[PDB]
């Protein structure tokens, strides 16, 4: 119930075009023998190079793509392809590498794979659409054997090297030369009618056929996301924190709470209807409005139609007040909301590229995004920088350089020169907004929306 276990049946019709004659009964134990590997009974964390579903979709950020296709064996040189983008091409004797041994060829598949997991896992997922040589070449760079830790650090072993003879995580592989215990996951065991092409082209329009190797990688782990994570949402799977996660979810925490009080005060609605998140709270709960809640879960497909969200037949009248999405993605913002939009396209140790122009955003738990798409905020604007503050100047306690703001709105500001209270607050409030907005979160507003109206909230 744990694990993969190696007495596990392998459905083997996707092998016999690489693999003429090969058994239709077998079994994970007997495939990992055929590929060259000796298991030997070894009871050290490593039960099955192959992996379940749940332990993969546990593992995402593991997760890379690889095909080989037969640019002609031992006799013909292979392409191998990578979700990375990469093509090396190893003779026996986008980036498409030419023909080179695959001493070389090892070399370079170590550090690929360390620079492109160092910072996202402790391990590597090779998802597969196995046809056949992807699994008999992987004895030319892959040594297996008890569960390790790595010769500089204390993180678990995941390169090999035969000129030293010691283990390293992906941090301490430079020159490394083989991939020490990798995982893998065969989607073609799920139960797929038809080839990859046919299956990936169902549900993304983004991917594209080039017949290369890393074309198919790159479908493979799409096709292997979308099943997943935009038509399966397991919202109870926990993730480790590799990073920023929680400075970004507090910055988001005190954005929100800023520029909904802030828009309370400056336009001084009479109902906000909060649409997304059915466990969420209210923000800024000392505000004077009528607070209504619309229950909306994480879009992992496609964006809401406001069309099926709002009409159909709660005050009904989503016209009158304003409205808040937060993280809630839509088609189309009505002209009298307040938007928080993650941007798919941010480059980050969170954000995994996903299926239809789409990103898996893995912040404690793993959420598909649909593609950022700029027409959603024709109604609205980019909601300008701003620090509003209604309490007292008191410093009470960081040092100080006299801060000069027009984005600062305080009494202090107001009446001259800016106390440090409020300058300590006004420049931990800028960088928690700027985490925020390089974490890939983008705000809009209703174009009506003016800072000069809190000054008055002064008298
Ligand atoms: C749980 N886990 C997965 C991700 N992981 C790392 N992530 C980022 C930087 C360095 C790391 F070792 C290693 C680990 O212990
Ligand atoms: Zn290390
Ligand atoms: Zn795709
Ligand atoms: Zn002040």
């Amino acid at each position: 119930p744990t694990h993969l276990s190696v007495d596990t049946k392998f459905k083997t019709e996707g092998l016999c075009v690489d693999i003429p004659g090969i058994p239709k009964d077998m079994t994970y134990r007997r495939l990992i023998s055929m590929m060259g590997f000796k298991m030997n009974y070894q009871v050290n964390g490593y039960p099955n190079m192959f992996i379940t579903r749940e332990e993969a979709i546990r593992h995402v950020r593991a997760w890379i793509g690889f095909d080989v296709e037969g640019c002609h064996g031992t006799n013909l040189p292979l392409q191998l392809g990578f979700s990375t983008g990469v093509n090396l091409v190893a003779v026996p004797t986008p980036l498409m590498y030419k023909g080179l041994p695959w001493n070389v060829v090892r070399i370079k598949i170590v550090q690929m794979l360390s620079d492109t997991l160092k910072n996202l896992s402790d391990r590597v997922v090779f998802v597969l659409w196995a046809h056949g040589f992807e699994l008999t070449s992987m004895k030319y760079f892959v040594k297996i054997g008890p569960e390790r830790t790595c010769c500089l650090c204390d993180r678990r072993a995941t390169c090999f090297s035969t000129a030293s003879d010691t283990y390293a995580c992906w941090h301490h592989s430079i020159g490394f030369d083989y991939v020490y215990n990798p995982f893998m996951i065969d989607v073609q065991q799920w139960g797929f009618t038809g080839n990859l092409q046919s299956n990936h082209d169902l549900y993304c329009q983004v991917h594209g056929n080039a017949h290369v190797a890393s074309c198919d990688a790159i479908m493979t782990r799409c096709l292997a996301v979308h099943e997943c994570f935009v038509k399966r949402v397991d919202w109870t799977i926990e993730y480790p924190i590799i990073g920023d996660e929680l400075k970004i979810n507090a910055a988001c925490r005190k954005v929100q709470h800023m520029v909904v009080k802030a828009a309370l005060l400056a336009d001084k609605f009479p109902v906000l209807h909060d649409i997304g998140n059915p466990k969420a709270i209210k923000c800024v709960p000392q505000a004077d409005v009528e607070w209504k809640f619309y229950d909306a879960q994480p879009c992992s497909d496609k964006a809401y139609k406001i069309e099926e969200l709002f009409y159909s037949y709660h005050s009904d009248k989503f016209t009158d007040g304003v409205c808040l999405f937060w993280n809630c993605n839509v088609d189309r913002y009505p002209a009298n909301s307040i938007v928080c939009r993650f941007d798919t396209r941010v480059l980050s140790n969170l954000n995994l590229p996903g299926c239809d122009g789409g990103s898996l955003y893995v912040n404690k738990h793993a959420f598909h995004t649909p593609a950022f798409d700029k027409s959603a905020f024709v109604n609205l604007k980019q909601l300008p920088f701003f620090y509003y503050s209604d309490s007292p100047c008191e410093s009470h306690g960081i040092d100080y350089v006299p801060l000069k703001s027009a984005t600062c709105i305080t009494r202090c500001n107001l009446g001259g020169a800016v106390c440090r209270h409020h300058a300590n607050e006004y420049r931990l409030y800028l960088d928690a907004y700027n985490m925020m907005i390089s974490a890939g979160f983008s705000l809009w507003v209703y174009k009506q929306f003016d800072t000069y109206n809190l000054w008055n909230t002064f008298t």
